[PDB]
């Protein structure tokens, strides 16, 4: 069900415009909001704070076990609206949290809910998925919630048809994908990305670690440099997810080759940065843009964990929720 | 080699700190909102300090230098009321881009007059020199001089030096107990857990493994592990829990884990038998200097690793002492 789930992709953005506008009228996203979640949610809430700040808000991201028992430690003042984010919406750690909280909460998930029943308002996208792996709730949650947010801010509304669209081309790239599998049978892998990008990095090395039982890293690009580098040689495949590369980029490029890692370059420019692999998506709006690169790095994860013989559908010692 | 001998200069480099801080101290006066930037293990550092600062009613946000450079729009940034730079060698190009683009009061954190020293309005320069590629002890003092500045600033009672050195001596008797443990089970990947204070520590100890040992080594907030993290931990590996105070979820996550067949080193402030496999049990201190007493543990874990792979933890393949560009 995992590949059936990541290709539905398409769809999964035309579904979150849908609920987008059904709702986009009935709650305003403030300007201080703080994100919760857990897992792959945790990064999408990382994600949907980076997208908050970026459109000028104040959002913080927490995962919910961290809010729960260490809350102390983080900037989170005042908050004028608590967004939790449970793709199952029965995650025992993100109900805590919000039975702690007084303020107004918007949940987001896929269905009806111990989740919605807490929250005030809730963003139900359908993007129903059986695997234990989250992979186009995702991304369809992002949209779902962009719209809403770019809408609350006075912001022109996104064009769903043209992003659903370039989620179609990611797709074609899946012969490509599986070719980088089966030419290369890397050991190791680390992802790379900056501002939007490194969540999305964070999510694709889960997405790796999940399905593939794999030794998978995710680093603000440039981070890498600092030690971490150490363990790229010639059985690592690096990943560097950019928009608008520059003479650094090519630089840490030619870095890792040094090494003898191989590098896959996902980006939206046309630059040959000296990769072994390269994938061009559709440049769209910046905070959009993040979106036509999950159904690469989830077809990279699904496809490296068939040639390990594994099921994605449902990794080892995984639960679709944790519960306690 | 001097990694280890470096590793064992804690107890000194907590001193050495705390002359540092007194001699600062009525020159400096740290504000309410406060960024910190850092490389590395400086940026691990960095969000150790922003963790602490909010304990203590501040504001602290840190970000990776390059980060910061940029894609600052991506960041809850806001009004900066001082930068704190972070660096050991104080020579970071990154370090030194990110703080000229900065027009606000400028502290340096490092263990040297340097460029970074030249380029900010004052520093706290700790002589807890390295010559190991590996940043060990630097870690702990660079926390602790400006633990002590920040409780000063804020109005709170001078921390102890002598009781947080004596701490890390007891860190430091477990030597022995940790080679035991690298000579006689051989994990082929570790998982470092930790919560608040603890999780940039977690981040550091999985860094240090990395560098020292060239190995798969992760971290995560302690209960994040069970979303989805936890499936790459069998037989083959070592968790490490890290835990001043543990409750009934750190018994059964460490249940879980030794169900999966991986084996299990608590590290705590604790007697209670979570059913770990190896137990350190090191000396409670305040909760904001609590923190200190385990980075000689996991640089220890680490070191120790590294030599059971013939690893010289001096100079990690591929790496270089300063990043530059
Ligand atoms: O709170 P949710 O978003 O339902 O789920 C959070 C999550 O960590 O749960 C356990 C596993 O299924 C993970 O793959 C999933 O991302
Ligand atoms: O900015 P600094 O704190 O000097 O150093 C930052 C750092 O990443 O540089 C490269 C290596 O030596 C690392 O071990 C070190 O932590």
């Amino acid at each position: 069900k995992t590949l059936i789930e990541i290709k539905q992709t398409p769809d999964g953005i035309i579904k979150a415009d849908k609920v987008f506008n059904k709702v986009k009228d009935k709650i305003s996203l403030p300007n201080r909001i703080l994100y919760l979640g857990c897992g792959s949610s945790h990064f999408l809430s990382k994600l949907l704070a980076m997208v908050t700040n970026m459109h000028g808000g104040l959002g913080i991201a927490l995962p919910c076990s961290e809010f729960l028992y260490s809350k102390e430690t983080y900037p989170i003042g005042e908050v004028e609206l608590a967004v939790g984010i449970s793709r199952s919406g029965e995650t025992t750690e993100i109900l805590l949290a919000l039975e702690k909280i007084n303020v107004k909460k918007l949940g987001i998930t896929t269905r009806e809910s111990s989740l919605t029943r807490m929250c005030d308002y809730s963003l139900v996208v359908p993007a129903i998925e059986e695997s234990v792996v989250m992979t186009h709730s995702f991304t369809s949650f992002y949209f779902a919630y962009l719209q809403l947010l770019r809408y609350s801010y006075g912001l022109p509304p996104l064009n769903a048809g043209e992003i659903s669209k370039a989620t179609e081309k990611s797709l074609e790239y899946e012969r490509y994908i599986r070719e980088i599998v089966e030419s290369f049978d890397f050991q190791n892998i680390i992802f790379l990305g900056s501002g939007l990008l490194y969540p999305v990095a964070l999510e694709a090395s889960l997405k790796m670690k999940e399905m593939s039982i794999f030794w998978s890293e995710a680093y603000p690009t440039f981070e890498v440099r600092h030690g971490f580098k150490a363990i790229a040689d010639e059985k690592t495949l690096v990943v560097l997810m950019v928009e608008e590369p520059f003479e650094w980029h090519e630089k840490l490029v030619k870095e890792f080759k040094n090494q003898g890692a191989k590098v896959l370059v996902i980006s939206n420019s046309p630059q040959d940065l000296g990769q072994d692999y390269s994938i061009e998506l559709p440049r769209l709006s910046k905070d959009a843009n993040p979106i036509p690169y999950l159904p690469i790095v989830q077809l990279l994860s699904y496809y490296k964990a068939v040639s390990r013989g594994l099921n994605p559908d449902n990794p080892r010692f995984l639960d679709k929720v944790v519960r306690w």
